[PDB]
């Protein structure tokens, strides 16, 4: 079951830029206890580009381990290669995770028949849901309505979509061409209110990560039907929405994690473990806006 | 009152390309009559671009006459010549129009500053509402919402927005920068469902032209807070929102009423009186989806 | 017939906006006397948005009297109303203008059949050669190289193109489309250099309002095959057309100009007559680069 | 080195995918005879995204040998993850490349910042000379040319760019960014010759796979500074850039490649293996212009 405020985990680094594994369980711990409906372990906030495929494993199994059935783990197992994504997988099958996530192939441009066969690849390869992350402004293509509706036809564990378009009017069109009990969720924390009035069920999301019991009730007003409260929470939470992405999501989420719980806010190259100043800025009188900070 | 379902009305020609006004006033009419909130004559929509001044002014005034002050007109008075945009706004004042719909300036490309010098100038000049027409697909340039909130914190009489960004964030950036009473009115008939939940209070429409009664009932949906029945609403309409833009808006609204109601399909080049045949075929599969064919 | 620099000229104003005859003129001569190959009255660097339809036709007038058949005269056309793209059309052939310039429709977004449609009216209409001035970043539609090699084979009164895409592979694949003989005019300053590599034979110009001298003998080199002589002259100029493009190119023309010989800065809303500090800046150190100013 | 027509080489494959190291070392063998100026294994072209880290490594290895110092090997070496590209980098030197080259970090879309940390890092841990690879039509980010201008002046390493933006006067800005020294190669086939016309001094090349001996006279002339016969050679080679674009550039080179050469057209998920009818009709019809087939 895959609705609601799903946070995609960040993954905390040590000062020298391990993963600090204490720090994870005591984010998903923390989440889960604020009201997160799922967890999204290794995500692109999570910083799966940055990390080994050990490294990757590892969080999952972590992750798993820490929810312990209490909500569903929906594991990221995204690559441009199929065969790299397919045993990211396997794997996270094999760990316990509930569901996967997995990205549309970034940087090597395939045409929407070779998104066809990868994302078929994949689902024979695993019986495990499948959450499609359809991402253009990261992976440049753009899975069409038409192609996800394939995909849904030919494939029984292709279940859901990460949308990440920011094209409201694509939730209508996925329900003409994958069906109205197909599982769509929000890959955009700013648009999420539109996106389940649309028909969205949820949103992977970013803010959860700063603010999970706000992001959780914002979803339960909109599952509830009270779109009035949730613009309330709207005008809550957009200033955060805004100010974590003036600069990459990861960091202004590290940065807000730092001022309100002493996280760590080390990343990898090429991200940066610094922020602009007006961005700091803005994330700071965000946070004081959402009531996170004095 | 702007609110609701407010349709950006089709100019009907005859044969020749003259204006219809016979046609014009039938259109308007039964538009009242199904339910439209609003109306906005000589839009995008109403083919601005090709009618003459004298056209221009003939239309909404026409309108307002028809109209007859049953629900408000919001006239058309764009033009990305500023001297222009004035004299239209004048007339539309002085002939009795409710508000003013003021486009973008298109294909010059002013700066941001720019943009607040030609809409302060238009709202120096005329006393009624001005509805800020932010068309980025069309004009390029993108009104942000910090220019938009200083046109509204200057002047008194700028009150709203039809917002055809698409970006559905700037409702609630606008929310913020404008305040909670400007008005903003979905630019895009597609996602006239999110914008309302994002913070709106209705649609310039170009599906209204054809299917009035079922966009104000999902617009009063949605005003009212029932958010599961608007989307009843757009599993019925979007086939018809996504088919009658396949192509220019305006012919794929003129064949939509061609079948529904024997609307005549010319227009003025460089639009064309034609579509191809899976346009055709995409609208009439979308009519009957809708329960209007 | 149509080659080298040919400035699409500003048109000055008096401080109350007025239409500047005395300074048109005294552009015009200068223009002329410093080697550019042709004029264009009246295109969008001579805020033709902004015109009269008695001042578009008197601007046009005069430029053809000053000139006095010495460089042709390509008279600014252009309308998203194919009526009024005729109507101007027709003033101008009247006038004695030798060839057109007409804009792609802007706005109104019509089909690639639209815009066909459109060109082949005008052509029907006029007897005069036609040049299409194809800028996908102000009309937002493109006319496509199939398009326009339609048009070229339907009349032959359609000539060339100004060509504003900024992608130098549709130089090639219009002389595919077109054919060799067709007349492919830079729409950009920036990129002139590499246009006519590609086979282009000249520069409808912004930058030759200001270095008509320079942009002459860099138009030049290329005509003769002198490449690396036309690239000296890019060092040279590229500074001033990055930097008048800063903000509209009217403005940091207009700039330019009042520094070096004393034009008046008017324009007409919703230009602004004025540009931010740091584009006045970089058009000073532009203009000292060239060689213009001290 | 680093100058004139260096093909991106494809890695050919087995039917059942494996790496054809015959292959591939007859390709290279050809593209000397031929007279291509410098070798790129294992780029965008080389399907870099579907190759392990021991076939990458294997087959920068194998280049380096087949190419025997006769030519520069110019290595992939690229990453969206910092500490990867440095360990590419290091053994690409150990292996004994002559230079690199180094992808911008695709998908996670770091800021002009993280771009220079990245960049920053991988010149430190080498001492080979560096060609930064700056492609926002895949990596979605671009590097400017005040980053690229940096880059230049703190390490001395850093020594071009690949520059596939498709913005002719990028070229012009660099040259003021970088100097006039600093080593531009087109990343783009179709658009090369206006390239080198503002200060290129080669392409790092897809076509060059297909077309060796035309894409290195091609350059020559434009060495020579010969611009009239360059154009000559696009009018020969022009629909062959644009044809094997129409679907991925790697499939539809290996398609030419399997008309001339008898070349295999596998290729890795979710790249694939087959194009339309039209696309290969294309194809066909550019070769037969080309005079590469009857």
């Amino acid at each position: 079951m895959f609705k609601g405020s799903i946070p995609a985990l960040i993954t905390p680094f040590t000062d020298n830029g391990a993963v600090d594994e204490q720090a994870f369980a005591a984010h998903v711990e923390w989440q889960i206890a604020e009201g997160s409906n799922g967890l999204v372990p290794v995500g692109t906030t999570g910083e799966s580009p940055t990390l080994s495929h050990d490294e990757h494993k590892r969080v999952v199994e972590l992750c798993i381990e820490v929810a312990a059935k209490r909500v569903p783990v929906i594991a990221g197992a995204g690559s441009n290669n199929t065969d790299e994504a397919i045993e990211l997988a396997l794997h996270a099958q094999d760990a316990g995770a509930d569901a996967l996530l997995v990205v549309t192939p970034y940087y090597n441009k395939p045409t929407q028949k070779g998104l066809f066969a990868h994302f078929s690849a994949v689902a024979e390869a695993v019986k495990l849901p499948i959450v499609i992350y359809n991402i253009p402004p990261r992976s440049v293509v753009d899975m069409s309505p038409e192609t996800m509706g394939a995909l849904v036809k030919a494939h029984k564990n292709i279940v859901g979509v990460k949308d990440a378009t920011g094209k409201l009017d694509r939730v209508s069109e996925q329900r003409i061409s994958c069906g109205k009990d197909f599982i769509q969720l929000s890959g955009e924390d700013s648009t999420a209110l539109g996106f389940n009035a649309h028909g969205g069920v949820g949103c992977i999301s970013v803010s959860a990560n700063v603010a999970p019991r706000l992001c959780s009730e914002f979803q339960a007003a909109m599952l509830a039907g009270d779109y009035a409260k949730a613009l309330e929470y709207q005008d809550r939470l957009m200033p955060l929405h805004r100010a974590i992405f003036m600069e990459p999501g990861v960091c202004g989420t590290k940065y807000a994690l730092s001022k309100t719980r002493g996280c760590n806010r080390k990343v990898r190259s090429p991200l940066m473990s610094t922020l602009e100043p007006a961005t700091e800025a803005a994330i700071d009188a965000a946070l004081k806006h959402a009531g996170l900070m004095n």
